[PDB]
């Protein structure tokens, strides 16, 4: 039950993707050390709505309260924007945006280090962006998903950083979450053999120590169970017919949006 889209759906979802990506490079500025996350999830949704004439995928989803998803240093994800927290030097975070437009959903996320990199931070998020990367690279026509995991798990863990297992990565078109699921590590389950026009999502969690994680009492909010740092990077793709294109591809992204295996 993977959805093949058609290039009508796929060209809808290069604009649901792009606005979701600038979203991402809008709220940049506003990332700074005293600013609320609350006062950042505002930004976001009356960009979204009354600029991009786009609706948040994630507002009301399941009964989530807020139109982004904003995760500091130890929070893996799901994090609420909320005023009492305030972004502080040497944080890390993780701004995660879904939108509707015109039925189609562009789901993607990145990380953003506040006033001074620590050096702990900066290595976690460098090689969590580059395990999304080397996954990207993977992605074409008859290759399997089980493949592109082990290939994420194997290098976040040659790091001494671990793989959440709890979230993957989607299928994603006019439903937020269709099949597949992406795993990002290695599982005897996986056997989708990827073709031209699937589109899915990848986003990899990685923790700087164990890969466990418990839920607070609010309901939403992802921790790590060792109060280590995790970071995630997620970008929306479709396959082609050599390769795949990022339909959620930032100025500040350094791979290319059109990633092509052919001679
Ligand atoms: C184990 O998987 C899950 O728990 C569910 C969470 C429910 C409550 C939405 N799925 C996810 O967390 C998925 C994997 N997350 C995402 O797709 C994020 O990329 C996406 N932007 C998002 C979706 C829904 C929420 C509440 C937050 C973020
Ligand atoms: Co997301
Ligand atoms: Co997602
Ligand atoms: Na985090």
């Amino acid at each position: 039950a993977i959805s093949i889209k058609t290039p009508e759906d796929i060209e809808k979802m290069r604009v649901a993707g792009r606005l979701a990506a600038e979203v991402l490079e809008m709220i940049e500025p506003y990332v700074k050390p005293g600013v609320s996350t609350g006062e950042l999830d505002r930004i976001c949704n009356d960009y979204i709505v009354n600029e991009q004439h786009a609706v948040s995928a994630c507002l009301g989803y399941h009964g989530y309260p807020k139109s982004v998803c904003i995760s500091i240093n130890e929070v893996v994800c799901h994090g609420i924007p909320d005023d009492a927290k305030l972004l502080k030097d040497g944080d890390i975070v993780n701004i995660d945006v879904t939108v509707i437009k015109d039925g189609f959903h562009g789901d993607t996320s990145k990380m953003f280090i506040v006033g001074k990199p620590t050096i702990m931070g900066e290595r976690l998020c460098r090689i969590t962006q580059e395990s999304l990367y080397l996954a990207l690279r993977m992605v074409k026509p008859g290759i399997n998903l089980r493949e592109i995991g082990a290939a994420i798990q194997k290098f976040v863990e040659a790091e001494g950083f671990s793989v959440v297992r709890e979230y993957c990565g989607h299928g994603i078109g006019r439903g937020f979450h269709e099949e597949p699921q992406v795993l990002h590590y290695d599982s005897r389950e996986t056997n989708v053999v990827l073709k031209p026009g699937m589109t899915f999502t990848i986003e990899p969690m990685v923790n700087a120590g164990k890969k466990e994680i418990r839920t607070m009492k609010d309901g939403w909010t992802v921790k790590t169970k060792d109060r280590s740092l995790s970071a995630q990077y997620e970008h929306t793709i479709v396959v082609t017919d050599n390769g795949c294109e990022i339909l959620t591809l930032r100025k500040d992204d350094t791979i290319p949006a059109i990633i092509s295996h052919d001679e």
